[PDB]
């Protein structure tokens, strides 16, 4: 039983989706189309424009004129923290819509993505509102003979990435901080899952963003993704997805010299110690990982137990995962929806087949699931060791790795050995061991009794090769700021 | 009339020139060694032991232990920031030696060395160990069911690569903020100027630091350079030199998604408007070009001058040019030194030969002087326009440019126009035209009626392919920082 | 002639004015009433619940409740920002009507208030709704054994009281910063000008703000004032108005240890050196003094002129002073209204008369104007000295003081030879003098070459007995906020 | 029995000299007054005594310092060399510092030298630090406009400062004042002038220019009013009791002087149910008998959760009739006598009063030894909330200790108080601990500790144990004066 499709998304999908360049929406300059599909039924879900290199010049060059004269590098703070505010509003106005796009296009439940994705990013919206009047500089005392300050100037034109997984709550974590600052913005969604990012575009123009100011190229990475990272006159990328392909874009702006920002992957540690409280700690683990079906960058797919509570753990988290409703994301009784794509599917069953190849033992789920769509069963696998493949590399499924261990200094050891390093879970009910096990964890955040917690105002971002720079707080906006120190000789 | 040599700088010079590795005084593992020259005279300085890969290894290890574990990993801030002030002492207190050894190592005069070097560096050591106990993280009000506060912890284990141009006042660059966030270091000085580092380490370990936490490595880009970018177990890298080599750094550390911070090279606008004070602006465009030889990534190369005052300007560089006094920097007449190496020497000649050819008029210097040493004339080019090599390459001698303009939204134009940002003086009485100028040039540092100032207290670097990141100032700190956000539940 | 009430202000002033304590629209309990005029016409204009000590106790009450639990009390940085950008809206939905009241009950011309109050107060509102999200406390790292922190917790429920001459805005000021850090408000309005505020209380409930979070008690000094300067729950205190009344409430204050933050009176120098743009300066200097009719603690009281443009000066601002069009603030033509009340008419006369007794000129104005209403002519004072009672003392009215000064040195020492210390002008289009003139005076706020400029984000208030502590801007919330030191022992 | 260092020797051979403008002095009339040890009752030196004369030559100098000549044309590096160098012959005089706090003050040398020393020194290193990044805010406001805050420093200041921790409370007060490039008049408590009185060498000889900081010793009635009412001070700053506290803001007002307050306390020491026991009666333990209670932020309430009243109760007996009673300068000597008769009088009284109103005194309760102004350690028993001795601060090692059955009951219990400088928390739980802490109305809380205290964090009180805060970045704020500048650049 479904839910009522919203008119406006009727009347939406029944066109083709265009692009949003220059204050206008717009088709290719060539004509070029792509599918997205609904991964629950696998039908063509909407026909999207499709953003060649061109497209990109030409979102480029709107940007950099918005950026160097005309209303928006004319406006006072308060000015463009207004429209920063308005465009918060329109989304929370349009919440329904954009929640099922999320539920249709990337396959989540309807319901999460109401209540998580959509209230996050009008909220990321509000709190870098908030910023645009409080980015200040340094005024610094060196010497009677000198007034010294620092400028926090935007960088210019930012090229933006972002992947599949939260498509409108990303669009939001890149955007809110960029142009809090003063910044113009190229950003490409994911292909997967273009239909948020355009429709909330109708809300951009709604809420008077001056032309140019922000441009929406949706398409494919060796296209419209390769075109950003290269342009000439792109001041600053910023760029979640792959560790691979994050690789990539660092190696290619190496040729500018340009600043890069890098959210990438993760096999984020989920620790139970023998203190923990277990009601609380099992739920965290399986929450951990499961939510948005393990397609979470910063999932807890390694659940390391006490020995003491090893059985225990396992024998809950293998009842739970057979427990999860399975099925689409617009019908009110599903708590896990499909994975994003065929693609996504078939390389979460990949790992899968190399893990029981390895040796572990598949102790619930470990295949597909339902008649169509690209459905995956909770997985939890036992008996597994640290070399592993499914136990080192980020697999992107609702598939877990359950580890005893039997000493603090040993967890922290293995929890540790990874170039991963984006997140970490601790649940012990001991003040001292909670802090002491926090600070010795690299990573870039920990959750103390609890998992996947996300504000706006707290910094989220990897140690080693999960990521370079923080995004969200007060921290995500010196990604998009070039410090100018003024000398004054006043002798 | 020679300075006379300090007896310690006798005695260091007198022996090998040991490597410092894990607190020790040692060779190269295989016995490699290189030589270094004075300058003035291309004699042989010194023979220098030399570190290969396996160095690097030995340096790493010793950095790696010195981070995790022993007395640095567990002494308060306030111990370490006594650390940082003893060794600033021991410096002050080596000044003479240090600075002579500036003046034969480098070539510089040595006046200026004890001037400006060692007491710059004093102080930023000085500057640094402050913020040793002031490093401060977030605690962010979300909700009342959270604790939510981060921490900026020391990144680890750093690498760090300097050129010859400043060699000891550089390296405190690197180390001063390094130090202050509790990182660890291995550090790499240049072929042409490994000395006052080397003479250094004594008071590094005189000042009690404990072992490895500073590891000293002399030798060559294509060996110990490339062995420090390629360390897998090197968390941060940090570089300083040409343009050239930054790309390749910044495309290695992709591998690895590790944070890098480049400063690099310039052509930075001197510019010298309608309402000049014209006596000062000339000394400050003289200056702006001249000290340190030129070689000065921030140097005015383009002297800009309206064209009231074009010719009146033109008439006093080609003066002040052939009036200074070039020699030995350990004589006491000297005001310029020679270049760093027959291979810049060759480098600037050929830049001079490329202004000749493209058609400028060379109005004084142009050439070699003197019978030995690497020195080069100080050099006046006139009838330049924008797209000639000279002026748009980093020339890195003593060696300017000097362009009329019509007005002042043609020199912000013209000023802006490169792909380096490093630094820009603007020189004008007027109260709004000074801070209009500044907001207007694209650089990190502007001074309005100055030049060429820095203080330990205000970020330095560049916009542009001028560099990534700050150092000095509060910022610098940021690069050797991972910041963690920790979620304390407490509902 | 006439500007036509707002329907909703006629509806509004048919009534009874209600007090607004724990979000009902009451009566005093005793049932006393007070009247308050229009300083245009001398007609009552509305009359007005008063608030007795029992009002004030009833209101702490609610507060004290509203701050230790509820929804206030446990609602999220993210909510609680909300509400006070909601606010922001009504107040801007009500604008008209919120200038009416201000125009009719204050007295100034209705597009003034309507142009800078009503404006200022919705961006004050704007502003701070941003910064409850980001009251930040500090990690600071000092040993491996400990986790220290601080929080940044709001000092409860705070007592507020404003003057006459910027109504509407001056609450903002007290309660933008207050209610960001989520402390509670009770506010007294002055005796000539409830209405604003009272109106604005209509606009707090709608906006969702929860019973007690802001309690609004007009009446007077002896009763209502001193029931919240003496009221021992009151947590916190803050008060603009006379220096005189400051130093009884900071007296009283000190028998609880409360935090007292103070916005006083002022003689401000407005300085116009020889090279200044005479033209701007003139105007700036007519405007400094006679905006507002010159009720405004920041005034340009005192304009300092270098000799060679003393008499230029003098004669614009006589020609000035005579032209300014005195009328009723609902009259369309009016660009000067009336001062508050007769006992304000009374005192400036007073002062008038003073100055000319003490041997002053009366170039211009200096008498009562008009048939009815508290009307003074704009007034400008020649033959002037430094000890004259008119040249020291806060005449809180269009009064100008004009003296001559030869050097720099001379009017620094001048202007700051003063027991006040709010604001201060420098005109001058030399770079280097602006800022060394401005460093010099011992003034909270100084504009080169401009006058009476204020918004949110910049901080205001006085040296000396100009008052203690800042408001607006960042530094406004520490006045609210109470540092917590944590030390979480983690050996 | 510590022998006198030689320095220390040639010091007290003299009158002891005021230090104004950089110069050691007599008091212009002539007076003196006379300073003891308080183990042994004699009078441990004369000293010249400030009258209203002096601290206004003291303001004099001060005010000339601060506004021309080297001091105010330094650079921030040059200011904090200075700084350091002090820090450094601190350093260097560390034990003569100590045996004359040992001998004035009466706490015992080790830890006069362990912690009043090395605190002192600290501090003086963490503020040295400071002077070149006390920075300002460059405002993003409006393209018309740059808009830019000074913060410069107050002018000259007005310090006074108690006899309990009489050098490290000296350098609470001028670290910070001087790394924002103030000046000073600072008056040291009467009982104990001299440890600032003998730093005052280390000043000169570090090089402060003359008038940078002024040393005047005496009473409250003449030379504390004398500097709380002077007309050419800006800002005052003050510790020592809630009562001239309240005097001293009074006499602010008049002339809209800034004022910073760290006043007394009752502080709360509260062992949860699921404390580590073992550690928790030591911490309840040091933090009322540490520096002999006479200390604001004194752990002077410990509740108890019943479950373990009785334990803690036994434990805090026995060890406080351990406590080896003696001079400061014996090197055996864990706890000394109080500052002074008045003191001690002050102290035995508050223990008749709790006896007279019902409370047991389970240890102590009495003077101790044949000369001196001992008292022994004290343990109060079956009190209750109403009473005196649990509502006053008492100042000397007297503890209360009370039982509670619930968190609820014990944070209202803890709260239910006009002070708020300190408490500390005893759980193994890391809800229970941040959530208490959350709810304590106490400048600072320490949880599984007691008297931590740090030039890096801040330290004050809540209600009536304070305004403002000392040490930290947050001390420099009061020394500060905000300079918001507008520049047109349309
Ligand atoms: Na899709
Ligand atoms: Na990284
Ligand atoms: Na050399
Ligand atoms: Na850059
Ligand atoms: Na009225
Ligand atoms: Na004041
Ligand atoms: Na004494
Ligand atoms: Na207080």
């Amino acid at each position: 039983t479904n839910i009522e499709l919203k008119p406006k998304v009727e009347a939406f999908l029944n066109e083709e989706i265009k692009m949003f360049i220059n204050g206008e929406f717009v088709s290719a300059i060539g004509g070029k189309t792509f599918e997205t599909y609904n991964p629950a039924t696998e039908d063509v879900l909407a026909v999207v424009c499709e953003a060649q290199e061109e497209d990109i010049d030409a979102a480029v060059k709107a940007a950099r004129s918005a950026f160097e004269s005309g209303p928006w590098a004319e406006m006072t703070t308060a000015e463009r923290a207004h429209l920063i505010y308005k465009l918060a509003d329109l989304i929370e106005e349009h919440r329904e819509e954009l929640a099922q796009l999320e539920a249709l296009d990337n396959g989540k439940p309807y319901q999460v993505a109401l209540d998580d994705d959509i209230s996050a990013t009008v909220e990321n919206y509000r709190y870098y509102a908030g910023w645009t009047t409080k980015i200040i500089g340094q005024t610094i005392p060196i010497s009677k003979d000198y007034l010294n300050y620092t400028r926090h100037e935007p960088v210019g034109v930012v090229g933006q990435i972002i992947p599949w997984n939260f498509p409108l709550v990303m669009s939001s974590w890149k955007m809110g901080a960029a142009l809090a600052t003063g910044c113009t913005i190229v950003l490409k969604p994911a292909e997967q899952t273009p239909l948020s990012l355009l429709y909330a575009a109708k809300l951009f123009k709604e809420a008077g963003f001056p032309n140019g100011v922000v441009n929406f190229v949706p398409g494919f990475d060796p296209e419209a993704g390769a075109a950003i990272v290269n342009h000439h006159d792109i001041d600053k990328v910023a760029f979640t997805g792959s560790t691979v392909t994050g690789k990539y874009i660092m190696r290619q702006s190496a040729e500018m010299i340009k600043h890069v920002t890098l959210e990438l992957g993760g096999k984020s540690p989920n620790i139970i110690l023998e203190d923990a409280d277990l009601e609380e700690a099992i739920n965290g683990a399986f929450q951990g990982i499961m939510y948005n079906h393990g397609q979470n960058c910063s999932a807890g797919s390694r659940v390391f137990v006490h020995r003491k509570h090893y059985e225990t753990v396992v024998d809950a988290l293998v009842k739970m995962a057979n427990n999860v409703k399975l099925g689409a994301g617009m019908e009110k009784e599903t708590e896990m929806g499909p994975l994003v794509s065929k693609k996504q599917q078939e390389r979460v069953l990949n790992y899968i087949e190399q893990g029981k190849k390895e040796g572990a033992t598949v102790a619930a789920g470990g295949e597909r699931a339902l008649e169509k769509g690209y459905f995956v069963k909770p997985t939890v696998f036992t008996d597994v060791t640290d070399d592993m493949t499914i136990v080192k590399e980020e697999i992107f499924g609702p598939v877990v790795v359950v580890l005893p261990f039997d000493s603090t200094e040993e967890v922290i050891e293995r929890a540790n050995n990874s170039s991963y390093g984006l997140a970490a879970g601790v649940w012990t009910q001991n003040i001292k061991t909670g802090h002491q096990v926090a600070n010795k964890l690299k990573a870039g955040t920990v959750w103390i009794n609890d998992y996947n917690l996300e504000n706006a105002a707290a910094p989220f971002g990897g140690y080693k090769q999960s990521g370079i720079g923080r995004e969200l707080g007060s921290y995500a906006l010196d990604n998009y700021t070039e410090v100018k120190s003024v000398w004054v000789n006043i002798k």
